[PDB]
């Protein structure tokens, strides 16, 4: 946020969803996959926070609702080369939000990058 918004909606809009953050980072690793995001660029909007949705091809494989206060997730416990679609999206009292989408492909325990 900003200015340490520290309380609760004060003077901020919760009637309306909170919108998709600025940008979602994920980086696909081996056996996880860490994703850090940020928060609306309406400071002036209420977070309760955001819904990750990730899953081999389809983001709907596995949901893991989180604070307004998580900044970032490391999912874990997932499978190596092959497609980790990461759907992060802000949710509060109005519901949820413009859903941001995003792609992260885990890697290869064997050796070899890339066949050329």
């Amino acid at each position: 946020g900003s200015s340490g918004s520290s309380g609760p909606e004060n003077d901020l809009d919760e009637s309306q969803v909170p919108d998709q953050p600025s940008s979602l980072h994920v980086r696909p690793q081996t056996n996880c996959i860490i994703m850090s995001w940020t928060p609306p660029l309406n400071p002036n909007i209420v977070v309760r926070g955001y819904i990750i949705g990730y899953g081999v091809g389809s983001p709907y494989a596995e949901t893991v609702r989180v604070d307004s206060k998580q900044r970032y997730y490391s999912i874990e416990r997932l499978e190596s080369s092959s497609h980790y679609v990461i759907s992060l999206k802000a949710f509060n009292n109005a519901g949820e939000g413009v859903p941001l989408y995003e792609s992260a492909t885990t890697r290869s325990i064997t050796s070899g990058p890339s066949s050329g």
